[PDB]
């Protein structure tokens, strides 16, 4: 179990607890979180709703991005060079104590 | 005198610097030389959105009453949220001191 910060829309941080192994949606999700629309087509690469934005340290670490994630995530909402979709990032020792924010919005 | 102000870069990055009281958010900026492309454009004469700003709740909250001279050109500006003001109609006062603003996000 390791712990991460979620920076809501609204401001707040959000500080939990998930499985080394998971992705961030089954963090949200799993950990029932605030975050609204959060991982919509569940995981199936088929929205941006889960869309996350990292630190550049943790960021530069990450899987290698398929074009499958990429082309999906270029068309995202609040788009940055430090973004990646939640649903295709697992938990790994090294994102311990790691912040993540969730896109801007009105 | 001075007080401290913390700015979170584009690329994330967190940049602090102090301002003298009385002092817009955007001559903060100007003044000390921050790293912020393209921020200030009007140079403080409401004529663009450049110099929006994200502010925490609990001070966005205790700001000047927002003129509709600012919103009718905050609404132009990308990235918006439910604390965002034009930098350059903020003026630092001592309540500000050690907050933490942000620059609208942008590829
Ligand atoms: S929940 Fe849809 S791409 Fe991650
Ligand atoms: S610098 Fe243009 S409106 Fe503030």
């Amino acid at each position: 179990k390791i712990t991460v910060h979620f920076i809501n829309r609204d401001g707040e941080t959000l500080t939990t607890k998930g499985k080394i192994g998971d992705s961030l949606l089954d963090v949200v999700v799993q950990n029932n979180l605030d975050i609204d629309g959060f991982g919509a087509c569940e995981g199936t690469l088929a929205c941006s709703t889960c869309h996350l934005i990292f630190e550049q340290h943790i960021f530069e670490k990450l899987e290698a991005i398929t074009d499958e994630e990429n082309d999906m995530l270029d068309l995202a909402y609040g788009l940055t060079d430090r973004s990646r979709l939640g649903c295709q990032i697992c938990l790994t020792k090294a994102m311990d104590n790691m912040t993540v924010r969730v896109p801007d919005a009105v």
